């Protein structure tokens, strides 16, 4: 890594944005239709087109220089090598090992981790098969009809996202996900269910995660109240490494599935944490999900910078955020089954890159992670695209769509879906001028004064950037490949930012203060010494609760 | 409205923010604990506390001057009076009339709308009661067990949000919501259902909404394929005013429920669009939902500026966006049942205020609507609060929480939920200095070298603003009151921005281009000279579809 060169290149990119980057995208496309080919890449059926971004050959040359000066490639090699690149926590970062079916070995501290990874998946598969087949029954001999995952953050969003995304691959048992400490979540989830046919999965590495374990004890009582204490072992599984604590809870060791310190929560869906996903779609589908991620990993590791999809995606995201000054990015998947992808991507991106200090503990040099937000298309069009088109800020779009849906009789609806996806990016680029707006109103034969009055309200600046990702069909493999692409774009951006993508020290202060405030809120102690707002809110809660 | 006074006051606010607004919030609270009282207001049980925002008495006086200069009060009166304040469409704006049980008359174009409003509600209630009781059966004589709403935008987000929010008040029948043109949505929703016990509600004022009516024809074929053509009339209701088209489709007169041009989509959950919510919770609960909104309407209309909750919420929202420069705001409801509130507020806020021209068609003077986003607490803490605490940008928080949950046996979970809510706002304000981070590490007896290595990563800037809203319990009335609060804050901000909150010209370009693109995507027509990216994406789709 070359700090001087990196800084010089950042400055060149800012000068370039100011003086040389394309301003009129209609004109750029008109004069230079070759830009589609130059600013797109494929990996197998996956097409990544960033040609509607405000870039030219000089932009891409500078971005390559940036990737080189940031040592994206060397930092990547360190990750794959099992080096302790999570420096603040002194840990390896090896979510890639979780889906690695090609390497002979991957070493962490002198130990080949691959056999352990594969052994856990094998045990998960045997368990999932048994639950799915009815071979493994509840305490009164019933086939399990419902599974309830209990976890927070990374122990939840991945499982939810993937399970919903793979609905066509999921039959019985039904899958439910509890995460909020709010009692509404566990209460509303368990109330319609029968304990006799329900499996609870408790996802916590330590088995002391306060919110998860509080929910877990509520579920434990729900089982034991109806089926008796002895039934707990037939109605629970644990995703945990705290073998002492899982035994104390009454979960047999053959229903406990572990993972490792080098699996970050927001990168854990590939591990034992994905157990509810594997129960939902079956082990074969879960392994296809792993295989798709693995294909993206091999590509990420091996493709030269100019052909490397995640590197280009990270470079373009960095461009948008740090150089163009866009504070957010909207990720709009044109697939209702990806309804919970944006929320997943919020954790992956924002918790990784929402950082103000570098690896070495110094203040960062520019903006770091942007706000990530979105909803599926077409839904989002009818909620907030008004602002994306006519708002005062430019917000870059990341579009995702499949060439084929899963409904053989509704391909016409899929055609409308695709047309809308392509039309929105086209609209953001081309806009509509006052003359064009005027002409449309004149064609309705409105009075001249009304045309003149309304026309300015129908103007669209255009030149708003977007990129589009197209895959053949959202199947397990394609989903895995998509998530991995985003894991690696986030890695890339973090390296350019100079931050640790793999720690999360920013959650500690809230936890600390929540621990102090619990007995205060519960009426067990005073809010003496705290700020007057915290005091006033505590006082109000107490008054309203009395 | 005084444009020169308004510009002057904005300039004063910018100068005040730079030079005089509080920079050290710990000091601001410790020196002046009275700030909690001065920067909070109540309406009945509803507490609104903005004392953790970066404001003092001079900020608040300037914001009052701003409201006066913008003629917030005159514009509000014009809304309540039925004037055509949606000037670009030449329409009144009277969502407030939909819940108005106190006024003698509300006039639009000389006609009292209140009796029509109340008559539609009465008809909806009779229908809802019949469906709920089993008096109104399917074509083969079954009690309806499932309702499926089909709509886009404002015909979907409100129904979804409110039905989830009021889960404790919803028994039978089950409620489902279809919106995406993606065939996955209607197929996944209808697949498990029995047409014999299913009622489809088609929400489209025109009954020509392309996505909704495509979905509606798919649902109609689903009913007719199993039950026969004649059965359609017993399995559909319409929220529409297109009486000829509704009759042609097969929907009887007594199951069509209308609304008016002065009800905007994103303000429509109070109208006949709320029918599925009314079938879910019952008419008595729906009327309580309206009553809560009405209580907030009367307050908004009648309270003086500095005692007016929506006015002060809009002024603080404007301050954050236009003065402090915060491009987004995070709305974090500490209630799992409000899981779809942020998505609802995105449409309400962003589609209203994501505008670049003033009422008179001139370019706006500064930033308009911000990006609105969020997830419920505590879930969001474990997803993205890392970034909210330690990211490079400050993003203001709007917290919402209840003093009491619906599960007495889980009130300890509710105490944890409230403690986390208060801890997050406290943490955002207070932060943690380097010496404070070091002291925590030193208390764990870590080596000095480790203390110095780690401490900078555990620093929190603090001084990050938030406001908190507390209500006693999320019941129908409280939900109604909360949504109305946000309708009116959006109103208030729009008046300061000088824009039309009530049009949405920005959705037209995308629709236009999607209509054109459909036959090109389908292959029904050849190419016709679009940009190389659109062409490239089309060619890829054709290639992958065979
Ligand atoms: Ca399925
Ligand atoms: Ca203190
Ligand atoms: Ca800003
Ligand atoms: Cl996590
Ligand atoms: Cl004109
Ligand atoms: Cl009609």
């Amino acid at each position: 890594r070359d700090a001087t060169k990196l800084e010089a290149t950042v400055a060149k990119l800012k000068k370039h944005w100011a003086e040389s980057a394309p301003r009129d995208m209609r004109a750029a496309f008109s004069a230079d239709p070759g830009r589609f080919g130059r600013y797109s890449l494929c990996l197998d059926d996956l097409l990544f087109d960033w040609s509607k971004c405000r870039v030219n050959d000089e932009t891409m040359a500078l971005l390559k220089e940036l990737a080189v000066a940031a040592d994206v490639e060397g930092r990547r090699a360190a990750m794959f090598a099992g080096e302790h690149i999570n420096n603040t926590e002194d840990r390896a970062v090896l979510h890639v090992a979780l889906r690695d079916t090609s390497s002979k070995e991957v070493l962490v501290d002198g130990h080949n981790v691959l056999p352990d990874v594969k052994h856990v998946l094998d045990r998960m598969a045997a368990f999932a098969d048994g639950i799915r087949s009815g071979a493994l029954k509840g305490a009164t001999g019933r086939k399990i009809t419902d599974i309830v995952n209990i976890g927070i953050g990374g122990s939840d969003l991945g499982p939810v996202m993937a399970t919903l995304a793979l609905a066509p691959y999921h039959d019985e048992p039904r899958a439910h996900f509890v995460s909020n400490i709010d009692g509404a979540h566990i209460a509303d989830t368990l109330s319609p269910l029968d304990p006799a046919s329900t499996l609870i999965i408790v996802a916590s590495k330590t088995f002391t995660t306060i919110e998860t374990m509080t929910n877990a004890q509520t579920a434990r009582k729900w089982v034991a109240d109806t089926l008796g204490e002895a039934a707990v072992g037939a109605h629970f599984a644990a995703v945990s490494t705290a073998l002492d604590k899982v035994a104390a809870f009454g979960i047999p060791e053959d229903r406990v599935f572990g993972f490792w310190d080098w699996v970050g929560g927001r990168y854990s869906v590939w591990s034992a944490i994905g157990l509810p996903v594997m129960i939902a779609v079956g082990p074969d589908n879960f392994r296809k999900f792993l295989a798709g991620a693995h294909a993206m990993d091999v590509h990420f590791r091996d493709a030269p910078l100019e052909k490397n999809l995640p590197v280009m995606l990270g470079l373009i995201g960095y461009w948008h955020r740090a150089i163009c000054g866009y504070g957010s990015r909207a990720i709009i998947p044109y697939d209702q089954r990806l309804s919970r992808l944006p929320a997943y991507l919020q954790q992956l991106d924002m918790e990784s890159n929402g950082k103000s200090v570098t690896l070495d503990g110094k203040p960062v040099s520019g903006p770091t992670g942007p706000v990530v937000w979105g909803e599926p298309g077409t839904n989002g069009q009818h909620a907030f695209f008004q602002l994306l088109h006519q708002g005062t800020d430019t917000i870059p779009l990341e579009f995702i769509v499949a060439a084929k849906g899963h409904e053989p009789t509704l391909d016409h609806q899929h055609e409308m879906l695709m047309a809308n996806c392509l039309a929105q990016s086209e609209a953001l680029m081309k806009g509509r001028t006052l003359d064009e707006a005027r002409a449309q109103l004149q064609a309705k034969n409105l009075p001249a004064s009304q045309v003149e009055r309304i026309a300015p309200h129908r103007v669209f600046s255009g030149n708003r950037p977007s990129l589009t990702l197209i895959h053949d069909m959202l199947d397990p493999y394609t989903l895995g490949r998509l998530i991995a692409l985003y894991e690696h774009r986030v890695f890339v951006e973090a390296q350019i930012f100079g931050i640790n993508a793999f720690d999360q020290w920013g959650v500690e202060l809230g936890k600390e203060l929540a621990t102090e405030l619990l007995p205060v809120v519960s009426g067990k102690e005073g809010a003496s010494g705290r700020d007057a707002s915290t005091q006033g809110l505590v006082a109000h809660l107490h008054a309203r609760r009395k």
